[PDB]
């Protein structure tokens, strides 16, 4: 197998019968994927009469009292039925009638089960004078298409004489004054202005299986969010309903929203904004791929595009999805945070790695507002927290709140800490200063581990001691040394004890010069 040798023989033809245009709300007679068909696999060489024959036979009439309109596509999109002649044409094969269609759709016109009582004979047909029309009826109050069948007419009457059989299908008296509108195609739906008019003359392009709108002209449909069918198919065309999922909880089946094609974001988030009793500003949407399935990029609230423009990824099979998640500050705000990544240095003085999101426009206080938040402070101790630039393991600076994090260096040689400042630290005086300080292997470039602030003079071997106890070691050796331009000189750490050595001898005030830890790894 699988595929059979003869399979190729057989084409597949999809009778409809008119019972299934009924309740249809659409444009056109059904809507293709919810139209149940009765389906024939048919030799393709085959003839029409065969197949009218055996037609006749499976579906239990005679076939003097069916007939077969094709439906058949037009330029514009549509697919309507369409004149086949059942004795002119029933010599040719299959194929041939189809144009090599297949599938083949094909309506099927029986008789009124009730009349077909009698032996009632379907109606004689001319293919050039005569016109099959539908019939739909527009009701406003319910917003809604009611089917009301189809007429053979000669195409010179006049649409006037038409009106009581639309009266008498929809369920109206006589004297009812009726708004008559052609179904051209999706958003087309063309008033008849003029009923004393023949049909030939009152319709561009008379057709079989043109199809004839109306309506009451009824003072209360004014009263319908839709009152007339064009405005009815108007909306239709547009109309697209969208299942909306949050982006915080996968496999989130979400919620369908009815919207329009033509809304703009303000509109849509609007609208999703209720269904959930939250603000439309407390909402972020995300574009689309549709196949690929998102969310993909957050879709700005500046946005200036159409919901069309959103689902336009979209082939009309999928069902359209777009993704949404809720916010905490206003849709602006969120937008303008700016990510920054650093490094935490906990009250335990270890590294972890944080991203802040704080203003775009936020200077260093607000970085620093935005840490404390995340980070227990450890405890009894000072509650402040400090900014320090960082490259090659060395405190190259620490900066001022007043600072905008506008200024600071992009570059990722540089490396921002925030950390809490020691008690010590803050009620320091002339006998007191800050130093900077890191380790280093060997030669003073070498610098490694974690650079740190210290209180700078008339000692050492307990400086020695206090930054044993910070750095908590166990360190017998490493030496000692100021670290200046071009210069380092180690220190004695059994007689040597300072001043404010450290600071620039005057000839340039940066670099400050610093205390450097000298031992392995």
């Amino acid at each position: 197998g699988p595929l059979g040798s003869e399979a190729h023989l057989y084409m597949q033809v999809q009778i409809v019968a008119e019972d299934q245009f009924c309740g249809h709300q659409g444009n056109d007679m059904y809507d293709e994927e919810k139209v149940k068909y009765t389906v024939f696999k048919v030799l393709k060489n085959s003839s029409l009469a065969e197949f009218v024959q055996s037609l006749s036979q499976t579906m239990g009439f005679p076939q003097d009292q069916i007939r077969l309109w094709p439906m058949q596509a037009r330029s514009n999109g549509t697919k309507r039925p369409a004149m086949l002649d059942n004795e002119a044409d029933g010599n040719k094969t299959m194929i041939e009638l189809s144009d090599n269609e297949n599938p083949w759709t094909i309506f099927l016109e029986t008789v009124d089960p009730e009349l077909a009582a009698s032996g009632a004979t379907l109606p004689k047909f001319d293919k050039d004078h005569d016109v099959m029309l539908f019939l739909k009826m527009y009701d406003p109050k319910t917003r809604s298409l009611n089917y009301c069948g189809h007429i053979y007419t000669p195409i010179s009457c006049k649409i006037r004489d038409l009106l009581p059989v639309m009266c008498d299908r929809a369920g109206f008296i006589q004297d009812t004054s009726l708004i008559l509108y052609e179904e051209v195609k999706p958003n087309l739906t063309e008033r008849i202005q003029d009923y004393d008019v023949s049909l030939d003359k009152a319709l561009d392009e008379l057709m079989d299986g043109d199809i004839i709108v109306f309506q009451k002209d009824d003072p209360e449909n004014d009263n319908s969010e839709l009152p007339t069918a064009k405005e009815y198919f108007r909306d239709l065309y547009h109309r697209v309903d969208v299942i909306f999922c949050d982006k915080t909880i996968p496999n989130d089946p979400g919620f369908v929203v009815t919207l329009s094609n033509r809304m703009n974001y303000f509109q849509v988030a609007k609208t999703v904004a209720q269904r959930l009793n939250t603000d439309p500003m407390l909402l972020q949407f995300f574009k689309s791929q549709g196949y690929r399935d998102g969310p993909g990029n957050p879709l700005r609230h500046n946005y200036e595009g159409t919901l069309r423009d959103l689902l336009q990824f979209f082939k009309p099979r999928q069902p359209k999805k777009l993704y949404y998640q809720q916010l905490k500050m206003k849709i602006t705000d969120f937008e303008n945070r700016r990510s920054f990544k650093c490094i935490w240095l906990n009250s335990q003085f270890r590294e972890e790695e944080i991203t802040l999101y704080p203003d775009k426009h936020g200077c260093v206080r607000d970085l620093l507002e935005e840490c404390k938040k995340a980070v227990e402070l450890g405890e009894k101790a000072s509650g402040k927290l400090r900014l320090l630039e960082i490259v090659s393991y060395k405190i190259i600076g620490v900066h001022q709140e007043d600072e905008l994090l506008e200024c600071l260096s992009p570059a990722t040689s540089r490396t921002f800490r925030i950390e809490e400042i020691p008690l010590d630290q803050v009620d320091i005086d002339e006998n007191e200063m800050l130093v900077t300080v890191a380790h280093f292997h060997k030669e003073v470039f070498g610098t490694f581990g974690i650079p740190f602030l210290l209180r700078i003079g008339e000692h050492f071997r307990e400086v020695m001691k206090r930054i044993q106890s910070l750095l908590d070691i166990q360190f017998e050796k490493f030496k000692f040394a100021i670290v200046m331009m071009g210069r380092h000189q180690y220190i004695n750490e059994d007689e040597y004890e300072n001043l404010k050595d450290f600071e620039p001898q005057p000839g340039m005030s940066h670099p400050r010069p610093w205390l450097g830890l000298d031992h392995f790894n």
